[PDB]
């Protein structure tokens, strides 16, 4: 008799979400244990016929083997995740119809999951949320592929002043935020917590204009984007994940920027003992040190901020010890609404969350900001009255590395001469520490101080500077 | 005294749009002159006070010299399409207030610039929209951009079927033509015809996914676009050009693949009869002469069908002998109908023609097909009554290179086995010569037949033609 079981040994079942998700990912592991046992190159595993043999070899094998396969999964905490999900799920429904979820708890030390929410009810409805439904990320992007590369390659700081007036796309649409077309220069800050979408256009388009390898960092984190040069891939434009992938996105950030690869699976053994398939941990620095901090930094005001998300209200509410935790954290919304994410972290674990409808309509406005801040703050609560110390009571710090230069708030840049039309001028004013992640720290104020902007748009942000 | 000269060196002037346009480029070709005269390195000539300070040289050089500025403007070709935009000009106007327009007569073996027009009145509108006015160039990019280098690349025969099923941009955008979210499957020369979109958008894609060096391609002709993975680059996304230089894209492909670079200088002579500058042509392949001539006979249909343009029907009526030139062209229209153009070729001659407002506020949805159609018709009817033998009687061809096969009509690939939903398939039918630019021709049918497509758009499509 094979058996799955829970990270304990206690046996979750003889060979619902967690049966089949967790035999799914068993059924892979022996795929390639006995193709490799039999010498069967990948060439010839390129040969429909025997791949499907194999397949089919391998759910035959655990079916009849005695194979034990141990998971990742924490039994009190998964079914702590099931049981909220059960009780608080209906707090989702927003009045577009039954609004579907997915949620997967990570450990940011190790990347094994601990449990996760594959939707309301597998009875109603089978599809597999957490694991296989694939959706764009939103808003989620931004700080991984865009802020956060740009934090590396030392072309942006904690206090970076950022564009925000109106612009373009190369197609000759707006720019929206909502029923804004922008404002302007703001702080990398402000463009965190309110998740404006023109500063992080900028960002992207600085990083393509300096040729960064914004994939090398994509694929270190596992994840598949066909094409980078896509402007509104910070907005979540070209790019779909699952949530199990997209956690592994956050848990790298959380972790000081080591990532880990997620996994189910930790180990598959026969009934003798012979351990055939064992996760090996493959470690990698996706971001230096410096700018995870810098990140965990600006990511902690999001959620504090409460501008896009009522998740730490919800939770002082429920639970106000739990939320004196170091939660981090950034929300999602796509532009017709169809996906709205939280992903939190603290310096333990990390929760991912995608709430929307499985054919793609839209969910009301409000379902990512209030709907799905309350569930998921109900799904941390379970997860700590589970597991008390889960979560943790570290917190998130800067790293020694990161650099700290005293610049202007109205520039982002050090004081300096700076010409504007004409005269050379003295820039001076009440000054800020910003964070940054180079050997340098930030460079002295310069006339088109801030990610993008036109020419009117710095005659405009100018003027009002010059006004001292 | 220095004088302009038309190319037969009747003087233009002594030292409007023609005047200001030679001259401005006779300053810089004097600016480069002076610098190398005068030992002034390219590293010099960053500091901007020994660069402004060789501009105004330049200048005065040319006001108190004896320069003979030789250019290539065609006198009486030059005053014909003066007199035609002061005489048809009107008919530009659509019911959107005061429509302005550009245009440049080129020779496709030399690319000297034979006449252009700058604009409807230099007297009330001084803009120079034939050399100084970049904008988006819409559907005119797509021969050159998409499916010109497809060709090019051996991915594409004429008869080559593509998908216009609907898909939507990386945003979640739908690809729209007007009102059509699309249909099915279509032919290469259906696509251009009608310029529909998404057999556009696939074949760049293809691109992009081969790994196509499409820009070694668009800078040899002199392009400047700034992100090469804009997904609606073939359709004038993220492209904005010149008059003037866009000719000289529609000059490569009338003139088999062959670019000439512009310009309206040929020689600057100082007084004593110094050559201080002389336009030396550096005749550059940029599409095999195969491709080129491939693409002349595609867009010879363009013209011939009257889908997106009336101009032929507008130029049998005012002159049916010059009409049966071999006359083959593209039309572009923007979004919201903010550009409108339309490039002309005969083997000898290309004339580029945008309309458009100043401020980018919109044109009625037919300025292009109609208003600038019979504009232009005029335009070409004037140059001929100028000039009678300057557009030709020559035929374009195709090249001996070309390869032909026979394909299915239904898949433009050769009849084979094709494996369908189970069932290897005898896929048989009605076949028609498709132009191939490769050494081998068109593939074997496969069940991917098309360029681009889903799962769900080749069920439908097979379904179809399994109908037998
Ligand atoms: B992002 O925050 O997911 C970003 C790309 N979202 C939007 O632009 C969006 C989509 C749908 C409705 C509104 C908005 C803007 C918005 C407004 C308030 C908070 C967050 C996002
Ligand atoms: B192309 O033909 O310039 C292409 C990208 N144009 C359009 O999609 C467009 C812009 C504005 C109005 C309509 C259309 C579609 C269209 C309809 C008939 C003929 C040509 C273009
Ligand atoms: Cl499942
Ligand atoms: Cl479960
Ligand atoms: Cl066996
Ligand atoms: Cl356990
Ligand atoms: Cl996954
Ligand atoms: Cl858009
Ligand atoms: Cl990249
Ligand atoms: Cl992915
Ligand atoms: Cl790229
Ligand atoms: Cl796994
Ligand atoms: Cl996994
Ligand atoms: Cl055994
Ligand atoms: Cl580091
Ligand atoms: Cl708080
Ligand atoms: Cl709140
Ligand atoms: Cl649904
Ligand atoms: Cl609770
Ligand atoms: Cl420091
Ligand atoms: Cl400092
Ligand atoms: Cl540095
Ligand atoms: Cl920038
Ligand atoms: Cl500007
Ligand atoms: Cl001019
Ligand atoms: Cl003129
Ligand atoms: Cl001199
Ligand atoms: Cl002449
Ligand atoms: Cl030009
Ligand atoms: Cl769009
Ligand atoms: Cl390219
Ligand atoms: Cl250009
Ligand atoms: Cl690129
Ligand atoms: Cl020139
Ligand atoms: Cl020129
Ligand atoms: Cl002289
Ligand atoms: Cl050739
Ligand atoms: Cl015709
Ligand atoms: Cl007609
Ligand atoms: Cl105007
Ligand atoms: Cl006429
Ligand atoms: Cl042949
Ligand atoms: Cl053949
Ligand atoms: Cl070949
Ligand atoms: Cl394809
Ligand atoms: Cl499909
Ligand atoms: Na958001
Ligand atoms: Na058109």
């Amino acid at each position: 008799i094979s058996e799955i079981t829970y990270s304990d040994g206690t046996v979750i079942a003889s060979i619902d979400y967690l049966y089949f998700t967790t035999l799914a990912e068993a059924q892979e592991r022996m795929y390639d244990y006995l193709a490799q046992r039999d010498n069967v190159s990948a060439k010839e595993l390129k040969n429909e016929a025997t791949q499907k043999f194999y397949r089919d070899l391998a759910a035959k094998e655990i079916e009849n083997g005695g194979y034990k396969i141990t998971t990742t999964i924490d039994q009190k905490i998964h079914s702590a995740m099931q049981s909220a999900v059960a009780d608080y799920g209906y707090l989702l429904d927003d009045g577009t119809g039954r609004v579907e979820v997915g949620n997967v708890l990570m450990d940011n030390q190790t990347g094994a999951i601990l449990g996760f929410v594959g939707g309301r009810n597998y009875q109603e409805n089978q599809n597999n949320h957490a694991f296989d439904t694939k959706r764009s990320p939103a808003s989620t992007t931004k700080p991984l592929l865009a802020y956060g590369i740009a934090i590396d390659q030392g072309l942006m700081g904690s206090e970076t002043i950022l564009s925000n007036y109106p612009t373009n796309f190369a197609n000759g649409n707006p720019i929206m935020y909502a029923n804004s077309k922008g404002t302007g220069m703001m702080t990398l800050g402000e463009a965190l917590n309110y998740s404006w979408n023109i500063p992080a256009y900028w960002t992207y388009r600085m990083l393509r204009e300096n040729g960064v390898d914004v994939k090398g960092y994509m694929e270190k984190m596992g994840y598949e984007i066909p094409e980078y040069g896509i402007e509104s891939l910070p907005m979540g434009g070209g790019i779909e994940v699952t949530v199990a992938q997209h956690t592994n996105g956050y848990q790298t950030l959380a972790n000081n920027g080591v990532y880990h690869q997620k996994h189910v699976i930790s180990k598959i053994e026969a009934a003798d003992g012979r351990v055939v398939y064992e996760y090996q941990d493959k470690p990698v620095q996706v971001y230096s040190k410096a700018t995870a901090t810098i990140m965990q930094g600006l990511l902690r005001e999001v959620l504090s901020s409460r501008v896009t998300t009522t998740f730490k209200s919800n939770l002082t509410s429920l639970n106000p010890t739990l939320a004196n935790a170091d939660w981090i954290g950034k929300t999602g919304t796509t532009g017709q609404d169809e996906n709205m994410w939280l992903m939190l972290s603290t310096p333990r674990l990390t929760l991912g969350g995608w709430i929307g409808h499985d054919d793609n309509h839209s969910l009301s406005q409000q379902a990512g900001y209030s709907n799905n801040s309350n569930y998921m703050a109900h799904l941390v609560n379970a997860i700590q009255q589970a597991s008390p110390s889960i979560w943790g009571n570290e917190r998130f710090a800067l790293d020694p590395s990161v650099v700290k230069s005293e610049v202007l708030k109205s520039t982002g840049q050090k004081p300096g001469k700076v010409s504007v039309e004409g005269k050379e001028v003295e820039v001076t004013g009440s000054t800020v520490t910003s964070y940054w992640a180079n050997k340098s720290g930030a460079p002295a104020t310069s006339y088109r101080f801030a990610i993008g902007g036109s020419d009117a748009d710095y005659q405009n942000a100018w003027s009002s500077i010059v006004g001292s």
